[PDB]
């Protein structure tokens, strides 16, 4: 069983689907990160004659780009800017789909270039008490998933009750797929880029180790000859 990102915002379809196990769980949708306690670049804005040609806005060079800085809404090359991917949730083209044995999963739905951005890994913002309060929470609940994102020192992004199809990224020990930390509007966001072509189909990975926090190691069936049997602990 697959679905697409668009199924997600569809409440009713969405409960009658995981009803019938075609759909993940229930969990809140959300675009943006919620906290749980509450500058132009120097790029030469380009012609409409090299819009029209392809040229790049904002590119390889960008002073914003090579600092892992979005632009703003006043940046020179204006619309035209292609740094603004989180901001205007320019994704990857994924399925969620079900695997053997790690629950749900994220799928390339077409070739995916490298450096490629996925998705952006959003959710309740925490710090350090309020994460372990969750940690005991989800244990004392029993949860088999975690969703525990290391974002800044004293932020930990939960996944848990709130979040995006980002949340269905499966750990690999050889991944195609990694983390950045990208600052928008002065504040760091935490999004997945592929590392290599990853053709269509293929399952979209990220290795969890030193960034994602589970309370009991898990077994890993990420199936790499490189595997180190385990992640979390
Ligand atoms: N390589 C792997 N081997 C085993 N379990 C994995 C895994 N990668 C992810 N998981 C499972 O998924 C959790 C991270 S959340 C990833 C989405 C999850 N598969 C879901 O269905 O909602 C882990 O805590 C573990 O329970
Ligand atoms: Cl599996
Ligand atoms: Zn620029
Ligand atoms: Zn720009
Ligand atoms: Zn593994």
């Amino acid at each position: 069983p697959s679905c697409v990102m668009d199924d997600f915002r569809d409440p009713q379809r969405w409960k009658e689907c995981a009803k019938q196990g075609k759909m993940p769980c229930y969990f809140d949708l959300i675009e943006e990160n919620v906290y749980l306690t509450e500058m132009q670049c120097e790029c030469t804005p380009l012609s409409k004659d090299e819009r029209a040609q392809g040229e790049i806005a904002c590119g390889e060079d960008c002073l914003n780009r090579l600092l892992m800085i979005e632009c703003s809404s006043r940046c020179p090359n204006g619309d035209y800017c292609s740094n603004r991917r989180f901001q205007r949730k320019q994704h990857a083209d994924v399925e969620v789909i079900l695997t053997e044995k790690k629950g749900w999963g994220l799928r390339a739905a077409k070739d995916l270039p490298s450096n490629t951005f996925v998705l952006e890994y959003c959710g309740e913002v925490l710090d350090h008490k309020e994460f372990k309060a969750r940690v005991k929470e989800y244990a004392r609940n029993k949860n088999i998933h975690y969703y525990f994102m290391a974002l800044k020192n004293d932020e930990i992004i939960d996944a848990t009750q709130k979040g995006n199809c980002s949340r269905f990224m499966n750990h690999s020990c050889e991944p195609n797929c990694e983390t950045q930390k990208w600052t928008v509007n002065g504040q760091l966001r935490v999004g997945f880029f592929t590392t290599k072509l990853v053709p269509s189909g293929s399952e979209l990975t990220f290795d969890y180790q030193f960034q994602r926090y589970g309370k009991e190691a898990q077994k890993c069936f990420c199936g790499s000859a490189n595997c180190r049997g385990y992640l979390g602990g």
